[PDB]
């Protein structure tokens, strides 16, 4: 035998099957690459963000100044990030401002200028300066010597003598004025006393009023200050303002607002690189914003413009110039509240005004600023004054500089100082000359002062308002918020009206809207983001929308109410820093779509293999491959490796696609391929499994994908709880191979975000930190999954005188049967011979099929054995069946596989080598004369030559021995001789065994008989033994010609037979014939030899045609041996019953069937119900909650402190009330606060352990103060990592740790560099915080660094208004009643700039709210670090609570939206869930179009009109229930929309006219659908894409407020889609709740809105448009079915003329003129030209020629098909035009059967007798006659569909024979008939008959229409070739009278020339050993020359069945 070569045969005959398919073939290896090139355009569509590290610098908050606080508004807008520290993360800074120019300047100013060793000494000239001109240069009052007053006043005095004068007068002075050293002296009684005072031109005595002199104490600093003075000048720092200020004043400088911020920036702030880079966010849905990724404008409708009272006319131009101008426009949105805002506090009692009255600091000392500036208005003027008409200035340096002494002393003066233009420029006034260097230089800053001022006053600086309850509050707040003019609002909630003291716990809440704060649900980002989180517009609400500085400023006031303190210390916030990194988002939709994109690849290649498996099995070709002697082990193994082999070459593409395409760029190609791979073996398994479970294939082909892809289902619940999946969850679950699949997948795609690939090292390990299922797991889970299926497959398919006579000594008996019984078979013995047919007869199978399955070998005896060759089967099973060939009754045939493949196949499979087996192929492909189209498909052929084939094959390879069971079954009378030939031709060598129920055939070839009676032998032997055996008489027939009125007198004609009379006579007399019976007895050959020949010229005289001499028929020798008009209704009543017999029928299927109950019921609720479900986790969002803001409300974490600048005092204490018993925060209060979070136990500090390979790289190694532990690997080129590599070489060593009794763990980071320890420690955090990427948490959000300090301004206070007023007082001015106010706070407004002693508090942006909530904890450190020394600051504290402000009925105008939305897809699962009861409907139609069930009901008279209501009027009210259903499931929900006492009459409404008008819309779909399962997938389709794209594209497409077109599109499709229902009830279920949704805001404050439905503004158009078509859509299918609805032989003479000119039907009932059918056109039409005419007393035949086309009679006389212009008319009426009205004269038998396999027998009936007549009395009598006269009463209850095989051609006889029709067609009413059961049927169709009805009949055999037809036509291409009875016909068209005769040791050479008298004929015919067969003449001579032989003897006359052939012989 063999095991590999099946294997070899079977992957053959596979291979080549799956190459004549070719779209398959294509389709499975095209469809998953058209599916992967969405990936990769998904790829390139989704590039990769990296960024370097981010380090930013931090923020001031009003604490800590108000300099500080502007500056870092200003300077910090954008948050830039610098990539290398900043200078305010060092241990002791926290300033961050040098390399502004404008610091440089004032350092370089400060080192040269001032600390001046060289001069120092301008004090001693500013002494002198004001001592002069302070007390002598007035002197306007004070009293003086003779030389003393105000202006002028002369010495001269005291002289008593009388008086070259102008010479002396000259000599004394030179040109020189009263504000020479010896001339006069030489010169000289006048030198007595009138010199009294030497004093000459010396420079220095005048004013010696009390003491003082200094006169070249001036120029010795005055000319040292000069180099100093011009070197700074020439520093590069005023270098740099010089050139940096060079635009900005010259012409229209600042215009770009880049030029002008970047000239502020790098002047006051002073940032490197460029500035900063500025990190973006790119997330959007985190923010539920829906917008702005789908391109829409999000902004609010801008704020009402009126004009205010009492605020300015310029701060009313500008609120309106700067807002309604959409340029700016938003950054002004987002600026105004914070400075014209407004801060309102509700609790108005004592206390809150004092901490509203210490929380006003920065608004005070940010007025004083406003005054300071106003003062120039009145300081302007004096300084004019003093400047153009002065005492000091144009009358000590314009009319003065002597300036003759001034002169010389300015010819030693600098180069460029210009006396004469320092005259011009100091007092010029009327000139107008002009640069001018003077007014030039006062006009313009006064216009550039008074400008600030105006533009000062805008600002609200007083912005507490109070009240009483938090409803006014609310109130005004919301009134305040329309315009745009609204901070926050502070309420005290635990205080009332009257309070007075502060109780030590406080608490507050700060209320603003929901667009300037973060929303308090959330707490962090659902999905994490690998980026520092540092956007300053989405990820800083806190900071710019003024959280953070009101909870600040607040928390200042309520400290500041109980403390005391005096010494302040502020506030800094500082963030993190983050290390390298790159942002994919391509990761977040791999790791979606890698598994959906898979499963679904395959989900077509998965059904085209379970339809394969099931398809052999069903065709019966798996038991024969069986039989055949091949295992079940190898049929699978070969199925196998054909699926396998496509999988296998699919999946080799994939990789390609997939590796080169760049989806994964580094990862090992061929563990990829590998991991396919493993997919592939489990799916061929499953669908292993899958084919155990159906029978039919469409069916499998349908139902097998839908499984595959619900069994991936529970992956999406998966992902979901990803954190309750234990280890075992994950093992367990993954039985299921799709979700083993994907498990694998996310392990993938984590390893390539990493840098890593797989590379055969990592599969087994996990990154995901010990979970325990590592990748390798998916991959030996799925190689479990199909050993599983596959072992489980196989066992689920298990499961699953004498009468015996003498033989010949001369015949060597091949199989021999000896005694076989089996418990059937009693004692049963016989032989079969050599060459020799044996026809094996028996009933059923009571000795035959039992007998024959052992004889074939499938089952073992009872008691006896059986020979092939001389040895038993039963010790020879496998090698006897080489000898053993089959063939089942059924044909054993591949479809697609050519008849040459057949035979070599075949031939192979019993053991043969391909050359031997070509060999007998092409001999037999000769000897079967099918040698013409070898190379064809078996199917396409004709269906005879399928037989042919068939049973070809049971004789290939050398079978000595063959059974074959019915091989000419079925096939038309040519082919059975065509098979004939075959089996008389292979009789040469081998034993043939025939089991048979063709009576005929059984002797027209067959060789020995036998009859298995009972179970046993009941007679043997040849035919001619067996006739002679029982040997009952000959048939003499006589047929009577006509003159009507033919013929019949008997009188004559016994008379003639009375002369020989022998016995018994007539036995017939049927019309025109006289059929006998006469005995052979006792030889008489004269006697009989007489008759014929004296018959013979004695006939045309009689009046008969011809007569012949039949023998006795075969099967009446087997037959015995076996166990031997009411009146109808008509009119209304008539229609009135067709609809209630309808309605019944469909009621009795539906109750029996349960497929039904499913797809009728259960699924409608079930997805509906689960679409409800999954619709209601959602629950209807209140408004928002409080969140108390503390640093808890995330997990466990670590938390850090930074104790710099050690020793001092004040820092000591803040360092203690900070780590230890009063902790962190607020947790550890000694009484209460949140008895949810509890206080637990601390433990002391503990530095943990370091591995030594540490240690030692640090002590050992040098490392740096810039260059400590080492570096980290960030991103090269190639191997992108989402993180960076980070060695064993974090920050350093660990530093000591802590559990404090809040359950933080802290870490102590005294004397480290901490943003080296912070940004190189993060990811080994993050990696093990990871491991789900849903809501990971980060353990690190904060710490604080108690200690910085920024170096303050150095000048006090009173000392610089003592230096002002003196100033002043020089010089005239004296201020007035603004100024001496605004040099009153000058003191106290220097001490409110910076605070020179402040902390630092880091925090982690990436949660949500944890700025605010250690800002707290700083906040409250404070408190607690200086309160007096004896109150335990154990009890103090402070708590800040957020809640938003109400929503505003805009802000819901999107939460509507987002709401809605869930909506608008349960309405598309209840459309889906709809659509399954019309497509339910629509398949039972399908069922009766086919099987020909409709077009019987419409023979019987139902006028399709009444056919297609009655089935609209029952599907309506079947689908009423499940539309019921629905509305008790809604009404269950209870839900509000659909359920309220105005949405129940629109829901019902909705739900009920959709099935009205979707019914009759899908009816055309039973018009071009032939298989049930494919039109019910293609419809449940076609409800899915018009469900969704018509109910989903007007929403989606609704928000669009803009582009003028996509409103063009949707206002027309609106009105464009109302055609078909999907449509009109999506937009009735979305606008029943939009609807609800409007309504129900306004009820949340007062509005009130009462729509109603049905108003055709919502659903009214829709009811509307769904009644309409209700009707349009049924008269289309009433339309779309009405479109649906020479010469001749010389006896066809007769029949031509008889009514044609004559004319002579007068009676009859058929008279059916010449009818002619062509098609379109190909030659000519297949029925010609054809007369005939039927009488009242006889059964048309009409044979026809097979294939020349007679079922087209049929249908055009059934009305089936249209005529071409004929004349056919029966009993009264025609066929053309009153059809209607000869319906109900004729049954009609169909071919096939056609039953509702539903109901049972006798209701078929009942049906049956509705639809024509039979009052309703009379019906049970007329069924219960039809059921006896067939005989079914034993069956007659039970369910037609499990009737056997011929009780259905039973039933179907006997419903078209129920009423009285005068006419019957019958078509092959005997099919499947055992023959005892014939003839009980054709004794009924002779009893009609015999009554005067008429019969036409039609069958393949030419038994039966031998046995009760009078005539027959035979048709032939054309029309005809004959008429006439059966002898009339026999002789007319053939020969014969075959002969046989037994020579009684014989020889035949002496019968030969005894047929000297016979020559004319004798062919031979045959001679085995003394039988001799021969074809003599139709003399009938031989009867009387046969009385001198040399046995026994026969004659009879050539069967009817010889005709046939010769008729279709020459064609
Ligand atoms: C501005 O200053 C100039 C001095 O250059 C003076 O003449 C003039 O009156 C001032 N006012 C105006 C409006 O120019
Ligand atoms: C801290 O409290 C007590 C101290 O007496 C200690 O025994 C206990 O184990 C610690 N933890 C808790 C939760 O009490």
């Amino acid at each position: 035998m063999g095991f590999v070569r099946q294997i070899q045969l079977l992957l053959w005959k596979n291979w080549t099957l799956r190459k004549r398919q070719k779209i398959r073939f294509v389709v499975e290896l095209v469809w998953p690459l058209s599916l992967f090139l969405v990936l990769i355009w998904l790829r390139n569509a989704n590039p990769l963000y990296s960024h370097h590290e981010c380090h930013f610098p931090n923020k001031a908050m009003p604490s800590a100044g108000m300099l500080p606080w502007l500056q870092g508004i200003f300077c910090n807008v954008n948050n830039p990030c610098f990539q290398s520290p900043t200078p305010g993360e060092s241990p002791g800074i926290v300033s961050n401002y040098n390399n502004s120019i404008l610091a440089r300047v004032y350092r370089d100013f400060q080192e040269l200028l001032m600390n001046a060793p060289e001069s120092q000494h301008l004090g001693r000239i500013w002494t002198e300066l004001h001592i002069l001109s302070q007390f002598m240069d007035t002197l306007r009052t004070h009293p003086e010597r003779i030389a003393g007053r105000g202006i002028r006043i002369r010495d001269i005095l005291k002289d008593e003598e009388t008086l070259l004068l102008e010479r002396f007068i000259i000599f004394s002075q030179r040109r020189g004025a009263k504000t020479s050293l010896s001339q006069g002296t030489l010169q000289w009684l006048y030198a007595n006393v009138d010199f009294f005072k030497l004093f000459r031109v010396l420079p220095t005595l005048l004013d010696s009023r009390s003491q003082g002199i200094n006169l070249r104490s001036w120029g010795g600093i005055l000319s040292d200050m000069s180099p100093r003075i011009q070197e700074f000048i020439h520093r590069p720092s005023m270098q740099d303002l010089l050139w940096v200020t060079r635009p900005l004043m010259q012409n229209g400088g600042p215009e770009t607002f880049t030029k002008l911020m970047g000239i502020l920036s790098d002047l006051l702030c002073g940032y490197p690189e460029g500035g900063g880079s500025r990190v973006l966010s790119f997330n959007w849905y985190e923010d539920n914003n829906y917008k702005a990724f789908l391109g829409i404008d999000s902004t609010r409708k801008d704020p009402i413009y009126s004009y205010d009272r009492r605020t300015t006319s310029f701060c009313n131009a500008l609120i309106q110039s700067l807002e309604s101008n959409p340029l700016t426009k938003i950054a002004w949105r987002a600026a105004k509240p914070l400075l014209m805002g407004k801060i309102l506090y509700t609790p108005d009692s004592p206390a809150a005004r004092r901490i509203l009255k210490n929380a006003n600091s920065t608004f005070e000392e940010l007025e004083h600023v406003r005054k300071l500036v106003k003062a120039w208005e009145e300081v302007g003027p004096q300084i004019w004054y003093f400047f153009d008409n002065s005492t000091q200035m144009n009358m000590i340096r314009d009319t003065l500089g002597v300036k003759d002494f001034l002169n010389r002393q300015l010819g030693e003066e600098g180069i460029t100082a210009e006396a004469i233009l320092n005259f011009l420029y100091k007092g010029p006034r009327e000139s107008q000359a002009d640069n001018f260097d003077w007014r030039d230089i006062f006009n313009i800053t006064d216009r550039t002062l008074r400008l600030v001022n105006q533009y000062l006053e805008c600002l609200v600086l007083d912005k507490f308002e109070s009240y009483n309850d938090e409803t006014q509050l609310t109130q005004r707040a919301l009134s305040l918020l329309e315009e745009n003019m609204f901070w926050a609002g502070v309420v005290f909630p635990d205080m009332y009206p009257w309070t007075s003291s502060l109780p030590p716990h406080v608490k507050y809440k700060i209320r603003m809207d929901i667009d300037v704060v973060e929303k308090t649900n959330k707490i962090k980002d659902r999905y994490w983001d690998s980026g520092p989180r540092a956007d300053p517009v989405e990820d800083f609400r806190y900071i710019w929308g003024g959280f953070a500085y009101l909870q600040d400023m607040v928390e200042q006031g309520i400290t500041r109410s109980q403390v005391q303190a005096e010494a302040p210390v502020g506030i800094y916030l500082q963030q993190m820093p983050y290390p390298c990194f790159v942002d994919d988002s391509f990761m977040i939709i791999l790791n979606r779509c890698f598994p959906i994109f898979m499963v679904l690849a395959w989900i077509y290649s998965v059904s085209m293999t379970v339809k394969s498996i099931v398809l052999e099995k069903e065709l019966r070709l798996k038991e024969t491959l069986k039989n055949q002697g091949v295992s079940n082990a190898v049929i699978w193994c070969t199925w196998f490796l054909d699926s396998f082999s496509i999988m296998s070459m699919s999946i080799f593409l994939l990789t390609i696609f997939i590796m080169h395409g760049r989806i994964l760029h580094y990862s090992d190609p061929f563990i990829l391929f590998l991991f396919l791979l493993a997919f592939s073996t489990a799916t061929i398994m499953l669908c292993f499994l899958l084919s155990t479970f159906f029978s039919k294939a469409s069916l499998a082909a349908a139902c097998s994908g839908v499984i595959y892809f619900t069994l991936y289902l529970p992956h999406i619940l998966c992902f979901a709880w990803q954190d309750r999946m234990t280890a075992e969850l994950k093992k367990a679950v993954s039985l299921l191979s799709p979700v083993a699949f994907g498990f694998g997948t996310e392990y993938l795609v984590r390893f390539e975000e990493q840098g890593l690939g797989l590379q055969w090292s990592n599969i087994g390990n996990s990154p995901t930190e010990g979970d325990e299922f590592s990748f390798l797991l998916s991959m030996q889970m799925m190689l479990l999954d199909a050993a599983v299926y596959g072992l489980l497959a196989w066992y689920l398919d298990q499961v699953f005188d004498s009468f015996f006579e003498r033989e010949h000594p001369g015949w060597v008996p091949g199989v021999c049967v000896k005694n076989l019984v089996k418990i059937a078979v009693d004692r049963l013995n016989i032989t079969f011979y050599e060459n020799q047919i044996t026809a094996f007869l028996g009933h059923n199978g009571a000795g035959k099929t039992t007998t024959l399955s052992i004889l074939t070998g499938l089952l073992p005896p009872t008691s006896g054995t059986v020979l092939v060759g001389g040895r038993d089967i039963e010790t020879s099973l496998d090698a006897v069946r080489q000898s053993l060939g089959m063939c089942p009754q059924h044909n054993i045939l591949f479809h697609h596989l050519t008849v040459a493949e057949h035979m070599l196949f075949y031939a192979q499979l019993k053991g043969k080598s391909q050359e031997e087996a070509q060999l007998e192929m092409e001999a037999m492909l000769e000897d079967t004369g099918l040698h013409h189209k070898r190379n064809e498909e078996a199917q396409d052929l004709s269906g005879g030559m399928q037989r042919k084939l068939s049973v070809a094959i049971a004789f290939v390879g050398d079978a000595k021995v063959v059974i074959l069971d019915e091989p000419t079954s079925g096939v038309d009378p040519y082919s059975r001789r065509s098979i004939w030939d075959l089996l008389l031709k292979y009789r040469s060598g081998r034993t043939i065994i025939m089991s048979t129920h063709h009576m005929d055939e059984a002797d027209l070839l067959g060789d020995r008989i036998a009859i298995i009676a009972q179970g046993r032998l009941y007679c043997s032997g040849t035919p001619l033994f067996l006739k002679n055996c029982f040997g009952t008489g000959l048939y003499l027939t006589l047929v009577r010609k006509m003159k009507q009125v033919l013929d019949g007198d008997v009188n004559e004609l016994m008379d003639v037979v009375l002369h020989h009379v022998p016995e018994a006579k007539l036995v017939e007399c049927i019309g025109q014939e006289l059929i006998f019976l006469l005995p052979n007895k006792n030889f008489k050959h004269r006697a009989y030899a007489s008759l014929f020949r004296e018959l013979e010229e004695t006939l045309a005289d009689l009046g008969l045609s011809s007569f012949g001499i039949s023998d006795t028929p075969l099967e009446e020798i087997f037959l015995k041996v076996t166990e031997d008009g009411p009146q109808l209704n008509t009119g209304t009543q008539l229609v009135l019953q067709h609809v209630q017999a309808l309605l019944v029928k469909r009621f009795q299927h539906t109750i029996r069937s349960h497929k039904d109950f499913l797809a009728q019921i259960v699924l409608p609720a079930t997805f509906v119900f689960l679409a409800l479900m999954l619709s209601i986790v959602i629950p209807p969002f209140g408004e928002y909650p409080a969140l108390t803001l503390h640093p808890w409300i995330y997990g466990q974490q670590y938390t850090f402190f930074s104790m710099d600048e050690p020793g001092s005092e004040q820092f000591t204490v803040l360092a203690d009330v900070l780590l230890n018993k009063p902790g962190f925060g607020n947790r550890c209060l000694k009484e209460g606060w949140l008895p949810e979070y509890p206080c637990g136990n601390s433990t002391p500090w503990k530095t943990p352990s370091v591995s030594p390979n540490i240690t030692q790289l640090f002590q050992k190694q040098k490392w740096t103060q810039v260059n400590p532990s080492p570096s980290c690997r960030c991103s090269t080129r190639e191997k992108l990592t989402m993180l960076p590599e980070c060695p064993e070489g974090a920050g350093g060593l660990p530093p000591p740790q802590r559990t404090q009794r809040s359950t933080e763990i802290l870490q102590d980071l005294t004397d480290r560099n901490i943003s080296d320890f912070l940004v190189k420690t993060y990811p080994a955090l993050i990696r093990s915080s990871l491991k789900s990427k849903f809501w990971v948490n980060e353990q690190r959000y904060g710490g604080i660094s108690i200690g910085g300090k920024l170096p303050v301004v150095p000048i006090t206070g009173e000392a610089l208004v003592g230096f002002l007023s003196d100033l002043g007082r020089i010089m005239n001015v004296s201020g007035g009643p603004i100024t001496r106010e605004a040099s009153k706070e000058i003191p106290d407004f220097l001490k409110h700039l910076e605070t020179e002693d402040n902390i630092k508090v880091w925090f982690n942006n990436k949660g949500w709210h944890a700025l605010v909530s250690f800002l707290n904890v700083a906040h409250n450190a404070i408190l607690r670090a200086s309160l007096p020394k004896d109150r335990s600051p154990e009890e103090y504290g402070i708590t800040v609570i957020s809640q938003p402000l109400n929503l505003t009925k805009e802000q819901l105008s999107e939460i509507t939206v987002l709401t809605t939305s869930v909506d608008a897809v349960v309405a598309i699962c209840v459309i889906f869930s709809m659509s399954f009861v019309p497509a339910s409907f629509v398949l039972y139609l399908i069922q009766e179009r086919v099987n020909k069930s409709k077009h019987l009901q419409f023979i019987s008279g139902v006028s399709p009109t009444t056919y297609w209501v009655t089935n609209f009027l029952w599907d309506i009210m079947n689908y009423s229930v499940s539309a019921g259903l629905v509305v008790g499931i809604f009404i269950g929900f209870q839900k509000k929309a659909y359920t309220s006492p105005e949405n129940l009459p629109a829901l019902v409404a909705l739900l009920l006219l959709y099935g009205w008008a979707v019914i009759p819309m899908m009816y055309p779909a039973s018009f071009l659908f032939d298989v049930p399962s494919t039109a019910y997938v293609a419809l449940s389709c076609a409800n899915l894409f018009i469900g969704i794209n018509s109910s989903a594209i007007t929403f989606i497409l609704e928000l669009f407020e803009n582009n003028r077109t996509l409103l063009r599109f949707n206002a027309v499709l609106r009105k464009l889609l109302i055609v078909f229902p999907h449509f009109c009830l999506g937009r009735g279920l979305i606008d029943l709740a939009l609807s609800q949704a409007v309504t129900d805001v306004y009820a949340r404050f007062g509005e009130e809105h009462s729509a109603n439905p049905f108003h055709w503004d919502l659903i009214g158009k829709n009811l509307f448009a769904m009644v309409v078509e209700g009707v349009v859509y049924f008269l289309l299918t009433l339309l779309v079915q009405r479109h649906f609805f020479i010469v001749d032989e010389d006896d066809d003479v007769a029949e031509e003329r008889q009514r044609i000119i004559t004319g002579g039907n007068k009676t009859d009932i058929l008279r059916l003129h010449e009818l002619t059918k062509i098609y379109p056109g190909t030659s000519s039409p297949a029925v010609d030209r054809l007369c005939v005419g039927v009488r009242p007393g006889e059964c048309f035949g009409l044979l026809g020629v097979n294939g020349a086309g007679k079922t087209t009679t049929f249908k055009m006389l059934t009305g089936d098909t249209t005529v071409t212009s004929g004349d056919a008319t029966v009993a009264g009426k025609s066929i053309l035009t009153n059809i209607s009205e000869v319906h109900q004269n004729m049954g009609y038998c169909p071919q096939f059967d056609a039953i509702d396999e539903l109901l049972t027998g006798r209701e078929h009936l009942y049906l049956y007798a509705r639809l024509r007549g039979v009052p309703a009395e009379e019906i049970e009598k007329v069924a219960n006659w039809s059921i006896k006269s067939l005989g079914l009463t034993v069956y007659a209850d039970c369910l037609a569909g499990t009737y056997s095989g011929g009780n259905k051609r039973k039933l179907s006889t006997a419903i078209a024979l129920i009423g009285c029709p005068p006419l019957v067609l019958l078509d092959e009413p005997t099919t499947g008939m055992d023959p005892q059961a014939r003839r009980m049927l054709w004794n009924v169709i002779v009893s009609i008959i015999r009554e005067g009805r008429a019969v036409v009949l039609t069958s393949h055999s030419m038994e039966e229409c031998e046995a009760l037809c009078t005539r027959l036509a035979i048709m032939v291409k054309g029309a005809f070739r004959c008429m006439g009875t059966i002898q009339h016909l026999k002789s007319k068209f053939g020969d014969g009278y075959i002969v046989t005769m037994k020579i009684k040791l014989p020889d035949l050479n002496p019968v030969e020339q005894f047929f000297q008298g016979n020559f004319p004929g004798s062919v031979q015919r045959e001679r085995h050993y003394n039988m001799l067969q021969f074809q003599v003449s139709s003399s009938s001579l031989a009867r009387i020359f046969q009385l001198l032989l040399s046995e026994e003897y026969s004659v009879t006359q050539t069967t009817l069945d010889q005709v046939f052939v010769n008729f279709a012989k020459q064609q």
